[PDB]
């Protein structure tokens, strides 16, 4: 009545006369009202549901237009964006200059289908309005008459739901300018014995020591890292890797710290050569070394290596069958091309890395040692163990036979990056590297060195 008049002249500037003639429907009820002495007949009636049938027919009819005028700069938009990202891989390519434009068409939509929402909801309200004051005033029967003809003519049914679904996905493409990260880098350096210490102290300042939760202080010990590699009489795997041959596998038993460690990982690299176009991987299963004897014999069955970690039920299965077939296919070959421990690689590892930070961490390998393993001269090293253990990680392993052990003059240095695009590695790397104290070189294998070095009397090719 007169709350739904003074709220009705908060309408859209631009569309006056297309909405509802509220003020003219409250005047034909009061005037007719008036005239029969407060009384309603069928003849008035009729001719204010004519009035009514000419304002809905108006409004259904302007909302049918204006709503299809919206879905128009609608249908132009998605047509000019779908095509815009078709060009982004093509020999024209869409500009930023572009997407600015498409953003700018789309904010006038959104103006739009505001307006269109705004219109169709307020002329429904006062159709309601009206229809609740007519009944009221008179004792006529309007509202179920009336909500026939409004609901054979919706325009304030418009769910916009899917509309405004649309304009989001296609605003985003705008906002992320297309369809819609840092560089890796890995340096290896030769160190001399003389500089390990003060290289050590040097990155000490910028990057700590990474020490693991050994549930013990840090001991020596706790930087060795031992490495047996397998090969045959005929010494097949290193023939293998030493011409990078495809699919070459180097198999290695490795354990982390002293020898108070039981936990031995079956290590296993295949070389994949570049004309494949896939990487070469590197791929381990953890084993108690009161295991480690009977496994390679063929004894310690794959089905009685993993049954705690399948009894545990920390693991997704998919995983343990691949850690199963990884640990089948290790048992094969050691057995297949009857593989002994043939040489040992040891040498101390200090990283660093400061926690949760990867723009720099580095890595250095220490008193780089390897050790026969073999029995190829006629001694027995091992003693049908796995590995000899006359030894521990006791570098520099004086109570070997000289001709046994290679200590290795040098030192390696790691340096891996991770740099975001547009900045630049710190200084102190750059000043580091580019120092007395490392020398440029790239990476070799301790297995081919070890087995070159000392059996080279029972080899043919030397690097």
């Amino acid at each position: 009545g007169k709350f739904g008049e003074h709220l009705s002249k908060s309408l859209i500037r631009q569309y006056s006369y297309y909405y509802i003639s509220y003020d003219d429907l409250k005047t034909e009820l009061e005037d007719n009202l008036s005239k029969n002495n407060g009384q309603w007949t069928q003849e008035l009636e009729t001719d204010f549901l004519e009035s009514l049938e000419i304002e809905l027919d108006k409004v259904y009819t302007f909302c049918k237009v204006k709503h299809s005028e919206v879905f128009r700069r609608v249908k132009e938009v998605q047509e000019q964006v779908q095509h815009t990202v078709r060009l982004l891989d093509s020999n024209n390519p869409p500009t930023q200059l572009d997407f600015e434009i498409l953003e700018e068409e789309l904010s006038d939509i959104i103006a739009d289908v505001h307006d269109l929402a705004k219109f169709s909801r307020l002329n429904y309200t006062g159709f309601q309005k009206i229809i609740k004051k007519h009944d009221k005033k008179t004792g006529f029967i309007l509202k179920p008459v009336f909500q026939v003809r409004l609901d054979s003519k919706p325009f304030f049914k418009e769910n916009y739901d899917e509309l405004v679904v649309k304009i989001s996905q296609l605003y985003d493409i705008a906002r992320t300018s297309g369809r819609p990260n840092f560089v890796r880098q890995t340096t290896k350096y030769w160190v001399h014995p003389d500089n390990i210490t003060e290289l050590k102290l040097i990155i000490l300042k910028h990057l700590p020591v990474l020490v693991f939760n050994t549930n013990k202080e840090f001991e020596r010990e706790d930087s060795a890292i031992t490495s047996i590699y397998f090969d045959n009489e005929n010494l097949d795997l290193y023939y293998g890797r030493l011409r990078k041959d495809e699919g070459a596998e180097a198999h290695r038993l490795r354990w982390y710290g002293g020898m108070s460690t039981d936990t031995i990982f079956v290590e296993r690299k295949t070389h994949r050569e570049d004309w494949t176009g896939e990487k070469s991987v590197k791929a381990r299963f953890a084993l108690k070394e009161r295991h480690v004897n009977d496994f390679l014999k063929g004894k310690y069955t794959v089905d009685q290596v993993f049954a705690k970690m399948r009894k545990e039920g920390k693991k997704p299965m998919n995983e343990i069958e691949n850690l199963e077939a990884l640990a089948s296919e290790i048992q094969y070959v050691m057995l297949k091309k009857k593989l002994r421990p043939v040489v040992r690689s040891f040498y101390n590892r200090t990283a660093f890395q400061l926690p949760g930070d990867a723009r720099v961490r580095i890595s250095l390998d220490t008193e780089l040692t390897m050790v026969r393993e073999d029995n190829f001269d006629g001694v027995d090293r091992t003693h049908k163990n796995w590995r000899r253990t006359d030894i521990g990680v006791d570098w520099p392993f004086k109570q070997l036979d000289d001709k046994d052990i290679c200590r290795f003059p040098y030192a390696v240095l790691e340096v891996k990056l991770q740099t975001q695009l547009g900045q630049e590695p710190p200084e102190w790397v750059r000043e580091l590297v580019g120092s007395h104290l490392v020398e440029p070189v790239p990476k070799f294998s301790k297995f081919i060195h070890g087995v070159a070095t000392l059996l080279n009397d029972k080899v043919d090719s030397i690097p």
